[PDB]
């Protein structure tokens, strides 16, 4: 059912994550971690102390899809190294701290199914459009997450307890 999901999302904040390759999103799914450049690191840390839920929604460039969404369970901290595949012109020290995350949905969602959702914080372009880190406004954020196929392998009871 959808009810506990609607509970987790209540008064959440949402952020579009754009990844260059599937390899890093797979690593995020397996280890429960994400890291960003300092510009986004700072904004995620503010949002983490400002809302009961900060949701990251992941998209792999050129995939035509979202790959799932997760909630932050900590602010960023500097631990066990993470063997990210780094783009041309980037090294591991340029990355910021490591955010812990609890996945809420690990299934895909194709852009064709979110083509009625516009993001007011990005000039009302379709929600799929946005730079890495772009905030998605509350109402669009919620409906985007509800569009995902349910992930019956996830139990939001433990997630609810961290709120
Ligand atoms: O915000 C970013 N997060 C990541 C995560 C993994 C390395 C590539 C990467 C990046 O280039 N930018």
């Amino acid at each position: 059912g959808t009810s506990k999901l609607k509970y987790v999302l209540q008064d959440a904040r949402f952020f579009l994550i754009k990844s260059n390759n599937h390899e890093n999103v797979s690593l995020a799914k397996a280890k429960g971690v994400w890291s960003t450049l300092p510009v986004n690191e700072k904004k995620l840390n503010l949002a983490f102390r400002s809302a009961r839920s900060v949701i990251l929604i992941f998209s792999v460039r050129e995939s035509g899809k979202f790959q799932g969404f997760a909630r932050l369970s900590s602010e960023s901290h500097h631990g066990s190294p993470i063997h990210w595949v780094l783009p041309a012109g980037m090294s591991a020290k340029m990355l910021g701290g490591v955010f812990k995350i609890d996945w809420i949905c690990r299934r895909e969602l194709p852009f064709t199914k979110s083509a009625h959702l516009t993001n007011p914080w990005n000039e009302h372009k379709p929600v799929k459009i946005g730079r890495d880190g772009q905030e998605i406004e509350l109402e669009c954020g919620t409906q985007l997450c509800l569009l995902f196929p349910p992930d019956e392998s996830i139990d939001l009871y433990q997630v609810i307890h961290k709120m």
